[PDB]
């Protein structure tokens, strides 16, 4: 066929990729390649599994399909359905066109990525679903007629990788709508090119999501928002774009940064009362539109330029809710040229099999064996073909599977690593058990190192209670930012099938186990890129099985990096004392914060933080929760965002939701009784720049340095379910 | 080509069914007809509209299709979706079958009744999914695969209606196979008269709200009915024949009705490893049913006896330990339940009737000469009056179109009659005759006063098009010789939310003054006895049709019951009246299988127009409550009772589905889990020989009043049933 480099990878053989924990399957097929021009076909190879049997639903990591695609178009006439853990590959070096047909029958929608084996449509449990090198074709529809290319009610570790959509131009208050996103929990959507149609994105109700570099190319509304509570643009580009931004219900956080607009109407327009930011605003001359509309008239005139500006709930305005307009010169190290830095997670479309090292070929690693069926230690041979690679300049691929380490994995300089369907790193071993002397299971190269590390595609896990875990430590940094870099990649422990260990010691909510110290580390003289990756404490079992999720791991995210960390759509949820933690940074851009408290904790907890934990405020910066009674556990709950000093921390939207009281699902007192404090300030920051901050759940929207408490009601209400519980502090400049 | 009645109805020409409202269009074909075996046209069907347009999603009234299927076996391939306001209509005399193909693709599901159109899985939205004289043939898939022959995650007025399952054996030691109906997410009302022949299960409950399943015929399965999680499950007269275990609930904490059951050569009837409140009435078991009959978490509930009177299992009020089991006797009158059983009677189909039988309203040849439209463009009362009387006296059967047919004063139905509709076919009243609430007047009259006869109505809809404060939708005043006589199957009672009432809907949009649109939805007079099965009785809370849809509705009273002869209600929904939604007042011989309700939307802390106004309550003349116990503030309390029970005797009530959602308008949160209400479930007078249970409530403090002005608390021992008790209420039985 072609010479893309993934199709010619061995998928047979002993290099294939291998799925441990299948129930005594060990023949199951990772991929499977659909034969040119056959449209039916692509449904076909996602569901197929062994010997007949249909492929699990709703699982997340254990049983992986990529389904290759090659060169071609494929006229479809109805539906095609997703699974979860399912990834499209279509050639890179010549994307495929799935075009709906003229005569397409049932629902109008060309792609759904939530999988249809979810009841009751629980987007936000459609984990795990991946379009790579395609371009969706509706013009054979008619302009007129409702249509959506592409249904995106997904949830996290979904990823969109080189999309192109073309639909028919609009006419009428129906036409052709690119990517729908309804019910979800998605974390980013990068690097699509949205081609005419009515609205190139409708965000229907959909909790949260970043909209990386999308290029919206002649559409009639570039992005429709209908509900929905933080949505976060990064460097768009409006071209012929009659409305930019339209948003004609519910009160949503709506960020705009970095954004270039060529010869479209107006930027930001809505009917009703949201919150939103348009910060450096690049407009042409023939874009002579005024930059913001609201109910009331204009909002902003046209302006070629626009440096800060914020119509919300912003700290210390008289009235709460109105426009602001600051000037803030970004740190060079943060944003080089003014740009805030955006990659696109890499494809390798150039690049043939010969520029690779499979991780498992004895032909390409140096005669290596390589397993990856979790039944043994593998951290020497891999942390030395890892050198290997970056020595001779080649990508390390890892094939699907599991490879189970006993010390630390270190990921050296000049490191490009790339996954198929995540393939999965699980820690394992004493030495990760020694909370005194904390141990990294990936470590992304040694203390001040300048180099490139580039990781897409993989999961890192643990496979045993380990209270000196760190899952993965960044040290290096780049040359220039994206150097060292993570893309679409998890996180997780628990909830996954490989870790009897962890799922016998985690099923009581008087001891929860203190699985992992942090999830995530940047060090002081790292520099980091990150970019829609699902940092997640179990909450519930994806893999049929008994999964027990009473869990405390330690910390999420700790930032100390003072040279510069770019956290773009990371979702950090479910440990016990915070999802991030920025101990005296002092170059942190957050493009999306998304995080979600421990379900554990709340009023009915059985283990009040930060027990089983003894924090160590000195040595690592941890919250003590000194300051709440010993027995009040509404205080006593893990911090979203815990910002403690430092300086130049810009963060531009946090989607961070409290939903629980106690174990077992228990409810909360009120809409704004489940927490006290998701967003708390230790020490204040010099040159802090904070804008939609959303909460749900939470008395307080936020909490500053020196104890003074932003209350959620009546005046910093907003976002989720247009304030009815939900929180926004849409600007807090001090 | 056979004698189908439907099929051979006049579909083209004037006398077929016309849709008005359609924005202009004229030309809207309501009836489809399928090829013979031609499988891809069903899909087809349901969705095709005027001038390749698709049809509109969601809707309720409006654009109704009925799709016929001629007889034959029709191979399918991949999952048909149904649309809302959609009727699939086999032929009646040879059903025919919809059998899965043995290479399916996809997710493994026959058909879907949820419209595929409605977001975030939404099966509370999925109004008027009907199925009419069909089989549903799986036995093509492997009895070891998990399969779904019908997926029901839908809402109400959704009916079936002479349908048959056939699945392949389960296999023995498999935890997965074979299920006939799944109810996931969803509101519907009742499921009638269904054969589910093997499988696994032959119902799934998972998740569903509330449902009634009456005279289910469980033929040969793993399981009868599986419950994973729900808050009210009410099963009438079913039949377990071979059957390995009867109801089976491992989640969830639902409430239970088994009533007039049959057990044939079956195992454990009744089985949890939860806690769930139910109650097992008139089962009668044969010798080769030897299992016990309930067993539960802790074992055995209820050993093997050949009859059981009136067992409960569940929170039972006056109870020292107030969760355990009761075991009573109640003789039920001989005019409620002939020869000890309850009446439940199939929606009447007319298999073995042809055209002659019948007559079409619209048909001047058939009709005595009349022109009749329904278009809604005039007053129709008196050519549908005598076209009705033609139809009683003349023992035919009154077969109308669908249409909307404008009526400016009462439409008698008359001793004798037999009316069926097209989707639901709209009379709609109109007029000053309806707008003097100090002399109410019924929309559709059902008998006059004294009357002894048939009456017999399904597949209809009755609304009105303005403000009429003096309407009665339906009222029902004759009696039947037999119960099921005088009946109503499968149809709507709605207040606005549908096209065709501009003038209703132009008045209804201030919720500072409530508009009073009607004074009755149903009423059942003294003198009457009335069976009611799967019927919508609603007052809107949002608008269905794409269409400008004021809600600010103030309808005084849902179905106000007066009858001392025989009613019964199997799967009555009654939803956002302003006083009530069901109120029995001094009624005698009452028997309800399942009451499903609703409090109005805009009511709560933050009302705008606290109850009863805008309505000056008549306690004496019609019996309303007039919250004269209420602080004029207290706005909790000024909040519409589901059941309002004042005196009387003989009241069976089996199965109460009440729910408060939000404490005002604009889907407003309420304070607590038990905190939308405080009386969902209210007694003025106790009535004599009063037999309830299955009281299910949400977001009320108290899960029932007494007659003195005590109250059971909701908190501590009576939690249960609506999300397994986090917010749910559950009576599960007080028998005084």
């Amino acid at each position: 066929s072609t010479s893309f480099w993934y199709a010619n990878m061995d998928h047979t053989g002993n290099a294939r990729g291998f799925a441990p924990d299948l129930d005594g399957d060990f023949s199951y097929a990772v991929y499977k390649a659909v034969a040119p021009g056959d449209a039916a076909g692509i449904q076909r190879a996602i569901n197929e599994g062994t010997g007949g049997v249909r492929r699990h639903g709703e699982w997340l990591a254990s049983q992986p399909r990529v389904v290759y695609i090659p060169p071609g178009t494929y006229t479809i006439s109805s539906t095609i359905f997703m699974n979860t853990d399912t990834i499209l590959m279509g050639d890179a070096t010549n994307p495929p066109v799935l075009k709906a047909a003229a005569g397409f029958s049932g629902n109008r929608i060309l792609l759904d990525g939530r999988d249809p084996s979810i009841t009751d449509g629980r987007g936000e449990l459609s984990f795990a679903v991946g379009l790579k090198n395609l371009i969706l074709d509706t013009t054979n529809i008619q302009g007129g007629q409702e249509f959506t290319a592409l249904h995106w009610g997904v949830a996290q570790v979904a990823q969109l990788q080189n999309i192109k959509i073309r639909m028919s131009p609009s006419v009428s208050s129906t036409g052709h709508t690119g990517i729908r996103l309804t019910r979800g929990s998605t974390l980013a959507l990068a690097d699509v090119r949205l081609e005419r149609g009515l609205n190139g994105i409708w965000h229907d109700g959909h909790q949260q999501a970043l909209y990386k570099s999308i290029y919206f190319y002649q559409n009639t509304v570039g992005m429709l928002i209908t509900n929905g509570a933080t949505i976060s643009i990064l460097a768009p580009t409006f071209e012929t774009v009659g409305t930019g931004v339209l948003c004609t219900s519910g009160a949503p956080y709506i960020g705009l940064v970095d954004a270039r607009s060529i010869n479209s109407g107006v930027t930001l327009k809505t009917t009703t009362y949201p919150s939103f930011l348009i910060e450096n605003l690049n407009k042409d001359a023939q874009s002579s539109s005024n930059v913001a509309e609201g109910p009331s008239g204009t909002i902003l005139n046209n302006r070629a330029h626009v440096d800060t500006f914020t119509y919300g709930n912003t700290v210390g305005r008289n009235p709460v809710y109105g426009d602001t307009y600051t000037t803030n010169t970004r740190p060079p190290a943060l944003a080089p040229g003014g740009k805030y830095p955006v990659l696109p997670a890499p494809n390798y479309a150039a690049n043939t099999v010969a520029d690779f090292i499979n991780v498992k070929d004895p032909a390409q690693n140096g005669g290596r064996t390589v397993l990856g069926d979790n039944t043994k230690d593998e951290s020497k041979v891999l942390n030395e073909i890892l050198q290997l690679a970056a020595s001779t300049n080649k990508i390390a691929y890892f094939p699907f599977g599991k490879y189970r380490v006993d010390d630390t994995l270190l990921v050296p300089r000049g490191s490009r690593i790339v996954g198929e369907a995540w393939s999965t790193i699980t820690g394992n071993g004493d030495k990760f058990k020694d909370e005194s002397n904390p141990r990294p299971v990936v470590k992304v190269g040694n203390a001040g190192d300048v180099g490139v590390a580039q990781i897409s595609d993989m999961r890192i896990t643990i496979s045993d209670v380990m209270p000196g875990a760190i899952l993965i430590q960044f040290n290096m940094a780049g040359s220039n930012p994206g150097d060292v870099a993570l893309w679409n990649s998890l996180i997780t422990i628990g909830g996954t099938r490989g870790a009897n260990a962890l799922n016998s010691k985690c099923k009581d909510a008087r001891n929860e186990c203190k699985a992992a110290f942090l999830g995530m580390h940047f060090t002081t003289s790292s520099s980091a890129y990150v970019e829609n990756v699902w940092n997640w404490v179990t909450d519930h079992g994806t893999e049929a099985y008994d999964s027990g999720s009473n869990i405390a791991a330690k910390g999420g995210a700790l930032v100390e990096s003072t040279r510069g960390t770019w956290l773009h759509a990371l979702g950090s949820e479910h440990y016990w004392l915070y999802q991030l933690n920025l101990r005296k940074a002092s170059n942190v851009m957050i493009s999306l914060l998304q995080s979600e408290t421990n379900y554990d904790q709340g009023d009915n907890v059985q283990q009040a933080p930060p027990a089983p934990w003894t924090p160590n405020v000195t040595g690592w910066g941890d919250p003590d929760f000194s300051w709440c009674g010993p027995n009040d556990t509404r205080c006593r709950m893990g911090f979203s965002n815990y910002i403690n000093g430092g300086s130049n921390i810009y963060t531009y939207a946090s989607a961070s939701w409290a939903f629980f009281s106690g174990p077992g699902y228990q409810n909360c007192a009120g809409e704004f009784a489940c927490q006290n404090h998701l967003h708390w300030i230790e020490q204040a920051p010099t040159n802090l720049q904070a804008f939609g901050i959303c909460g749900k759940g939470s008395w307080a929207a936020l909490r500053l340095a020196g104890g003074n408490v932003i209350t959620s009601e009546p005046d910093f209400k907003g976002g989720w379910n247009g304030g009815g519980g939900g929180s926004l502090v849409g600007r807090y400049t001090p």
